[PDB]
């Protein structure tokens, strides 16, 4: 996909206000070209560190068994996937990382780019359950002004994915 | 209000994916100057049909009397405001409107202009809750873009107008 494409995905992700991150898929190991600030400012890493390497350096030892099975799935066949992820700040403090991946770009199950969005569990009290909605619908926006959810379809996919993020919560609330 | 504040809002109001009104606050009568696609969409009116038009012509009689009033004293105090309004269609067609009040510009209590954003509710089958938070996030990022909501400060209301919207379901579902 052309760097004009490109460079509006870096547009919108430098104004976003949910956390963004753009992974390479062409290379073996998927590694980050791009994350906003907002994700910066999550996870207390800044640009230097991140970029060109792989997103795992969020997790610690091995506990995310069947969750990092089901990205990688996802990841191979190019499959949207909403899942929860036990994550680490980069002082080391703990946060439960409620992550959207996006395929981006390319062609079906073979996309140029994957997206990912964190939204940040444990941050918003009685509510996580709408908070991860509202994260849903602003993501939707997002990828609305990339071009990945076309707009005729906008509100559909806005409303199918607020609903994914929500029982995903209600999942977590329960566990 | 600067033009080219105004022109910012108008193009984030064209590119939007929902529901958007503007209403001039500075005439007693309160018109719509600016509706867009979506808004016209879920209406079913022409834009040259409403504009300067007050938005309560998408009720009828004396309905939602107690909604009104909260509209009123919120507008009049310049705050933002959720509420479900029972709304008519073009084609007389009811639905129930989940009204989103923000105020743009000018100072503290005497805002230039009101921002109002409507999420139809009966349409979402189970996830009405979801919805309507849903609706609420990408309003949020709107708000964030004309500048509204400041840049770090937009998780933070987006977190707050979510489960605004939400509790209002919530209630909303509750009377049958
Ligand atoms: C776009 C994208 C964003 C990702 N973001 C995160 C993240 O925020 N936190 C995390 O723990 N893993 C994240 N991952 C997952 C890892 O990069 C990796 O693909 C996953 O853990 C499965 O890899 P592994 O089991 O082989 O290590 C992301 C993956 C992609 C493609
Ligand atoms: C920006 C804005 C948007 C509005 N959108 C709607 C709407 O979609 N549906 C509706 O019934 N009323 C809407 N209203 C409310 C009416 O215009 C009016 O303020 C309300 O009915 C209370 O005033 P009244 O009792 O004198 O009619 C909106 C008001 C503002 C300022
Ligand atoms: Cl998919
Ligand atoms: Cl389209
Ligand atoms: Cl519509
Ligand atoms: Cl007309
Ligand atoms: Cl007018
Ligand atoms: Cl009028
Ligand atoms: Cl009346
Ligand atoms: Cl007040
Ligand atoms: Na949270």
């Amino acid at each position: 996909m052309d760097q004009k494409q490109f460079e509006k995905i870096r547009a919108v992700f430098d104004r976003s206000g949910v956390a963004l991150t753009l992974v390479d898929m062409s290379l073996p190991e998927q590694p980050l070209v791009l994350a906003n600030p907002p994700f910066l400012r999550m996870t207390g890493y800044t640009e230097g560190q991140i970029l060109g390497f792989n997103c795992r350096f969020l997790q610690r030892g091995d506990e995310n068994a069947q969750a990092r099975a089901d990205i990688r799935d996802a990841l191979k066949l190019g499959r949207e996937l909403q899942v929860v992820l036990r994550n680490y700040r980069a002082n080391d403090e703990p946060f439960d990382n409620l992550l959207f991946l996006h395929p981006v770009g390319g062609r079906p199950g073979a996309p140029d780019y994957f997206l990912g969005s964190q939204f940040e569990l444990g941050r918003s009290g009685n509510s996580e359950e709408a908070a991860a909605a509202g994260h849903a619908g602003a993501l939707t926006g997002e990828l609305a002004r990339i071009g990945t959810v076309a707009a005729r379809l906008e509100m559909d996919s806005r409303r199918h994915l607020a609903q994914a993020a929500a029982a995903l919560v209600r999942a977590w609330e329960r566990r």
